[PDB]
């Protein structure tokens, strides 16, 4: 059998506060199943140290969804409760195979929409400028579909080596730090004031692939979700 992510200590804190959704939004493994050695080609310990997610198919996913710790049910939090909600990761995004076009690797999501997606993108124009093989943030500042509902930012070109991300939400402001540098500084989340159903996600959520069989693959060297 492939080696399970829970066979080492590194990911136990996040697995204790997550369920796995795979290959759709439906539950694949409870927190206790994750801590108890759930494993497959979609979710296994790679190179002895990475929690690796793999998924093919349009809008399919292999993704952790934040839960109340210690076997609890789904968590929901607010963007302006006075605390800081923080997700920290170290991610190796390998070169993606032909057919994979965009992979969402971290989110803030709520009952009805994603407040934030961090995604790898093969190629895209942002604000009249072309970028290739890069990491992007997409923030929703409304629920509609026109462009005024989104703020998109080039976070970094994809690197061979691990790339760290810190997502901080405090007092209706979002900050994203990449490799220790603030890239998104205090993006307004006040559109979501009153929402108490937000939560973190991380893994691989395959968006708009050109082929249904192309398998997205994302490796986490570290992942934690905390409330300060």
């Amino acid at each position: 059998f492939l080696t399970a992510v829970s066979s080492i200590d590194t990911f136990l804190p996040v697995l204790n506060e997550a369920k796995l959704q795979w290959p759709t939004s439906a539950l694949a493994a409870s927190s206790e199943e994750l801590l108890g050695g759930y494993v497959g080609s979609q979710f296994y310990l790679q190179d002895g140290k990475y929690m690796q997610f793999q998924i093919a198919g349009s809008s399919n996913r292999c993704e952790l969804r934040q839960m109340i710790p210690d076997g609890g049910s789904e968590i929901g939090w607010a963007v302006d409760d006075g605390t800081t909600h923080t997700a920290t990761s170290s991610i190796v995004v390998p070169e993606q195979v032909d057919g994979v076009e965009e992979v969402t690797i971290m989110q803030i999501h709520s009952g009805e929409a994603p407040q934030l997606r961090i995604s790898w993108i093969r190629s895209k124009s942002l604000d009249g400028v072309a970028y290739e093989d890069f990491i992007m943030s997409t923030v929703r500042i409304g629920t509609g579909d026109s462009s005024d509902n989104f703020v998109k930012t080039h976070l970094a070109d994809r690197t061979a080596g691990a790339m760290s991300f810190q997502i901080d939400v405090k007092d209706s402001k979002l900050t994203i730090t990449v490799n220790g540098n603030v890239v998104v500084n205090g993006q307004d989340l006040s559109f979501w004031d009153g929402t108490d159903s937000c939560y973190f996600k991380a893994g691989a959520f395959n968006n708009n692939p050109t082929s249904e069989s192309a398998t997205a693959r994302i490796k986490f060297a570290a992942l934690a979700w905390v409330d300060h």
